[PDB]
Order: C-alpha cells, then sequence, then structure tokens
C-alpha cells in the first residue's frame, strides 16, 4: 500500500525527493489529557536553528534531500518545554516521494509508519510515557496548511493531510 498526496499544480517526475526530516510544532498538551499533539510546521525552515540539517531545495513541513543522521532519528529543539520553539526532526533513513506527475506524489506507507514509529518514541523519550499524536496543521492560511516545495522554479503544494493522522503509544 501507498499513501497518495495530491498536489496543485500536477508535479513533474523530476520534483521525486527523499525525506530527510521535518520540522513539528507541540500545541502541545496543554492542560491534560496525558497526551502530546504534535503537527507539522507551516514556518520558514530557515527560522528555526539548531536544526542545520537542509541541503538545497525550498520547502515547508518536510526536509527533501539534504542531511540525514548517522544512523538513527535525532530530534533536537532550543526548549521542548517552550511551545513557541519548533522541533528539529532529522531522520536516519529516508522515505522516498514519487512524484508520477498526474498530480499526485506517492509514499511507501509501511516506510511512512515506521519512520513515524521512530519518531514518537523519540519524542517518548523528551517528554516520556505519554500518547503521541500527529495531526494536521492547523491553519494560517491555503499556505501553511500544506507540505509546498520548489522545483524547476515553480511552487508545488500537496495535501499532506494523510501523514499526519495517527495516534502512537496511546
Ligand atoms: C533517495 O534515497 C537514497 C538515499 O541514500 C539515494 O541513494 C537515492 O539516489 C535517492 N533518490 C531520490 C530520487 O531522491
Ligand atoms: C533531490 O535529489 C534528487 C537526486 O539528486 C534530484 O534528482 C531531485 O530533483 C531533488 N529533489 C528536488 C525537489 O529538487
Amino acid at each position: 500500500d501507498t499513501i497518495t498526496l495530491p498536489c496543485r499544480p500536477a508535479p513533474p517526475p523530476h520534483c521525486s525527493s527523499n525525506i530527510t526530516g521535518l520540522i513539528l510544532t507541540r500545541d502541545g498538551g496543554v492542560s491534560n489529557d496525558e497526551t502530546e499533539i504534535f503537527r507539522p510546521s507551516g514556518g520558514d525552515m530557515r527560522d528555526i536553528a539548531r536544526c542545520q540539517i537542509a541541503g538545497t531545495v525550498v520547502s515547508t513541513q518536510l526536509f527533501l534531500n539534504g542531511s540525514l543522521a548517522e544512523e538513527e532519528v535525532v530530534i533536537r529543539s532550543v526548549d521542548f518545554r517552550d511551545n513557541a520553539k519548533s522541533i528539529c526532526v532529522q531522520l536516519d533513513t529516508s522515505v522516498e516521494i514519487d512524484c508520477t506527475g498526474a498530480g499526485h506524489c506517492d509514499i511507501s506507507r509501511a516506510k511512512w509508519d515506521n519512520t513515524l514509529k521512530q519518531i514518537a518514541s523519540k519524542l517518548r523519550e523528551q517528554f516520556g510515557d505519554r500518547t503521541i499524536i500527529f495531526k494536521q496543521s492547523s491553519g494560517g492560511d491555503p499556505e501553511f496548511v500544506t507540505h509546498s516545495f520548489n522545483c524547476g522554479g515553480e511552487f508545488f503544494y500537496c495535501d499532506s493531510t494523510q501523514l499526519f493522522d495517527s495516534t502512537w503509544f496511546d
């Protein structure tokens, strides 16, 4: 099985990338459900220091191409206790996005799931034994809410509401 994310306009095949990390923002679990909600960020991915892992392509939410870890998912922040501070996520293996040109870029469901199992068990190291909920960016504009990227001089905007709709370790 495969996660089919629609994008506008129809991304060319050469815009296939590797996901090598992502910026998350805890809202975070503010007055108790024994949970933590995390959402992908809509902010500039260079407006977050101590996450100097981006290569060349301009994006939001995830890092297309760019730097990987030595061989364990590494999650960092300037202060996890402050929810205004974004969380840097750097992978160890990259999940490939295959843009076929029709209108959607595709992700192996199995690859994502286990990239999510590792992130959540890393977040669970920092914050402890609590439910890690992955959810959609909660707005701002039609830009913010999507995974946007630059490829061939143009911006493509992908409905990323599928990658972030999970709960781990209830
Ligand atoms: C993505 O994944 C691996 C990372 O080592 C790389 O060897 C491969 O060439 C990359 N392919 C694409 C399409 O990004
Ligand atoms: C990322 O790297 C691959 C392999 O070099 C490249 O072909 C692809 O176009 C890059 N992705 C983007 C969005 O430019």
